C-alpha cells in the first residue's frame, strides 16, 4: 500500500485497531480509493486472517438474486469462521438492508420451512460512497440498518485531498510499466507533466491514475527525454 499523506496514515492506524474486533466496518470513499485493499487489511490484520476472504458487490448481480447471494448458497455461508466485504450498499434493496439488520442483530440466517435457521460466524465490512445518512433522511436507506451497521466509520481520503502522494504514486506507476515495456529507466516527469497530474480532480482517484500513467509512459516510449504529454483521455487522441 502506498501513501505517506496524514490523512492516508491515519486510516492506516484506524485499520489496525479496528480489524481484530468482530465488528461491522462501514469503509467510504470513491471509486478508486482502496476500499476493497482496506476491507482485505481489516481481514489479514484479524484473528479470522487464516479463514477465509469472502468479497461481493452488491452490484455485479442482478437486484433480485441478492438475497440468495446473500444468504444457491450465500456469501454469509462462504464466510463462515472469516471475512465478508460487501461494496456498494447503498443500491441494496430495503429488505435485504433489513434482512441485513437481522443477521447482523441475530448472528443468524433465516430459512424458510423444512431446515433450521442457519448459524454463522462472520466479520462483515460495506463501502460505499454516498452520504449514508443523507440516504436515510432519503427514504433510501434503512435508518435502524445504519444505528447498527455503522460501529466506526473508516473515510479514505480522495487522491485530490492526499496531494503529497499523487507524484509518489506516479513515479511508483511509471517504473513499473517501464519494467513491463523493457526501458532502462523511467526518465522523470516535467513540470508540465506534474502540473497535469496535481491539477486534475481524479474523479476515478487510484485506479485512474494507475491506468493514465501506464498509457502516458506507453505513449511516450523512450528513456531518452522526461514524459512531457500526460494523457487523461483518450477518447481525444
Ligand atoms: N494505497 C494504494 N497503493 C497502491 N495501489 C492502490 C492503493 N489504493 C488503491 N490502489 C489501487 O487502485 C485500484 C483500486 O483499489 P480498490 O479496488 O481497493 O479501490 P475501491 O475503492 O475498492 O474501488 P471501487 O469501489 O471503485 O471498486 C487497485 O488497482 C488498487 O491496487
Amino acid at each position: 500500500l502506498l501513501g505517506e499523506a496524514n490523512s492516508f496514515l491515519e486510516v492506516l492506524e484506524q485499520v489496525s485497531h479496528l480489524a481484530p474486533l468482530d465488528k461491522p466496518v462501514l469503509i467510504i470513499g470513491e471509486r478508486g480509493t482502496g476500499k476493497e485493499l482496506i476491507a482485505s487489511r481489516l481481514h489479514y490484520l484479524s484473528s479470522r486472517w487464516q479463514g477465509p476472504f469472502i468479497s461481493l458487490n452488491c452490484a455485479a448481480l442482478n437486484e433480485n438474486l441478492l438475497d440468495s447471494e446473500l444468504f444457491h448458497p450465500g456469501r454469509f455461508e462462504r464466510a463462515d469462521g472469516g471475512t465478508l466485504f460487501l461494496d456498494e450498499l447503498a443500491t441494496a434493496p430495503m429488505m435485504v438492508q433489513e434482512k441485513l439488520l437481522r443477521v447482523i442483530e441475530y448472528g443468524e440466517l433465516e430459512r424458510v420451512g423444512g431446515s433450521q435457521p442457519l448459524q454463522v460466524n462472520v466479520r462483515l465490512v460495506c463501502a460505499t460512497n454516498a452520504d449514508l445518512p443523507a440516504m436515510v433522511n432519503e427514504g433510501t436507506f434503512r435508518a435502524d440498518l445504519l444505528d447498527r451497521l455503522a460501529f466506526d466509520v473508516v473515510q479514505l481520503p480522495p487522491l485530490r485531498e492526499r496531494e503529497s502522494d499523487i507524484m509518489l504514486m506516479a513515479e511508483y506507476f511509471a517504473i513499473q510499466m517501464c519494467r513491463e515495456i523493457k526501458l532502462p529507466l523511467f526518465p522523470g516527469f516535467t513540470e508540465r507533466a506534474r502540473e497535469t497530474l496535481l491539477n486534475y480532480r481524479w474523479p476515478g482517484n487510484i485506479r485512474e491514475l494507475k491506468n493514465v500513467v501506464e498509457r502516458s509512459v506507453y505513449r511516450h516510449g523512450t528513456s531518452d527525454y522526461p514524459l512531457d504529454d500526460i494523457i487523461i483521455d483518450p477518447f481525444k487522441r
